[PDB]
């Protein structure tokens, strides 16, 4: 079977960063990778040698920005001996209008703060789609020890997730300033960030 | 590929409450009409069971058959670990198909359960979100419900549960309600259901202070 895959939301977002969707083919013959983009065919994929099993031979497309954000179709045509047919397999953006996503941070609670560790807890919601990433800092430095939950579909239609950012306390009661930041494709610049401390 | 078999456990909140029956689903599915006969075999913990109630058999528009097996569970069994095992066995199947289902094993922890006000920035809008975050706990099946003044408010919705970076889980629920009913001073409460709760059971409540 085949398995096509969409880059992730970070890298459509940032001119820097390389966005790639992903054939992975799957289940002792030999393979073809037909690309195209919304019919018309195109030769620059690259496929990742044919690598091993348990018991996958993966091709990658790298693609443009806007091509992804203005919803472009891009299908993977695998040709195959074995196969009863030439599979398929389409994958483009999610349709519709996006809609900013609003950014609230939220401080422990009182009662978690017997704790040796508390939890910085920032919102985001009312996003469309669900494409998105959400990173902490303070001071220009990267936290590790956060988790974000899965976008969530709200009863309006939109998206939200929470992110929680851990940290001893001690940090949280000296004072300093943490930072949520959001990226997504109806902010100004694909970024926002707010900040939290005591 | 013949026919295919999934087994689903319980909902968190029926084995968790004496009141409730919890139940565990067998479901057979693209069951040809060449053969279709299908056996049920049940077993708690390898040792066979007979108390199951199979649903006579449902043709689809596909010409599949689908056919399932309901299991009531003990709900002491549940939360103790044992495993169910059901066999599917059909005359067009190159052996009977085998699946098992349990409560995730390791220790249970208790949630830890906090209430959270909204952002002064979101008091601007119409609506504001009242925050239930629910930590700690093992394993991730849980119920979580919120209720201002003995009635369920129905506009909140909950995340999956998602693994922290210690092995155990958390969540949050969601709770949107009208801006004027939180300034007008109104009690919101967060109640949630795990097995590693007193009594299964822990309201956090929350109001403008
Ligand atoms: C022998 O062994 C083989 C190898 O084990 C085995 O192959 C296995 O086949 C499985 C199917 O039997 C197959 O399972 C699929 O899993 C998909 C999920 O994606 C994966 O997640 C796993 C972990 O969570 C990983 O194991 C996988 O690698 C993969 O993870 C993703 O990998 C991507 C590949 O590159 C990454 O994307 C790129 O990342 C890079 C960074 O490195 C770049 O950033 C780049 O920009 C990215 O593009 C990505 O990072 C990574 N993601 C994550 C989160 O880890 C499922 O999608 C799929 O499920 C769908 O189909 C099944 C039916 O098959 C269906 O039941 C299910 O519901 C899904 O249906 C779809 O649903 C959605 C709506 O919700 C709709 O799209 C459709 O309606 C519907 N579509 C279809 C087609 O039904 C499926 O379960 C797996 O790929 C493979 N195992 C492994 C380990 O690779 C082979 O089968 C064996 N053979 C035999 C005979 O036994
Ligand atoms: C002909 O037409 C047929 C119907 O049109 C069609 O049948 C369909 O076949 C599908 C596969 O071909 C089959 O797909 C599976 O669906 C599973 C999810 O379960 C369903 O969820 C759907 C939406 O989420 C619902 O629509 C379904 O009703 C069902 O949902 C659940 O049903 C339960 C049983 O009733 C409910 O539980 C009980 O509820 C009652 C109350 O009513 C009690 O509370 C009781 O106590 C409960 O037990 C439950 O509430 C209900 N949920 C909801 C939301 O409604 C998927 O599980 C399955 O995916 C998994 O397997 C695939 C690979 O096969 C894999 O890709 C995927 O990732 C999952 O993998 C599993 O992952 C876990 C770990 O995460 C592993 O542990 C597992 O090992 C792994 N599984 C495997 C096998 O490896 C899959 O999508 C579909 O359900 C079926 N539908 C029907 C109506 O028959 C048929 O295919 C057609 N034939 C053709 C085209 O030829």
């Amino acid at each position: 079977s085949v398995f096509l895959f969409p880059p992730k939301p970070k890298d459509t977002l940032m001119i820097s960063r390389t966005p790639e969707v992903t054939c992975v083919v799957v289940d002792d013959p030999e393979v073809k990778f037909n690309w195209y983009v919304d019919g018309v065919e195109v030769h620059n994929a690259k496929t990742k040698p044919r690598e091993e099993q348990y018991n996958r031979v993966v091709s990658v497309l790298t693609v443009l920005h806007q091509d992804w954000l203005n919803g472009k179709e891009y299908k993977c045509k695998v040709s195959n001996k074995a196969l009863p047919a030439p599979i398929e397999k389409t994958i483009s953006k999610a349709k519709g209008q996006p809609r900013e996503p609003q950014v609230y941070t939220l401080p422990p609670s009182r009662e978690e703060m017997t704790k040796n560790q508390v939890s910085l807890t920032c919102l985001v919601k009312g996003f469309y789609p669900s494409d998105i990433a959400v990173e902490w800092e303070s001071n220009g430095q990267p936290e590790n020890n956060y988790k974000t939950t899965p976008p969530v579909l709200d009863s309006d239609g939109s998206f939200f997730l929470y992110s929680k950012l851990t940290v001893d306390k001690s940090r949280w009661q000296q004072g300093n300033v943490f930072s949520c930041s959001v990226m997504h494709e109806a902010l100004h610049n694909h970024y926002t960030q707010k900040s939290l401390s005591l």
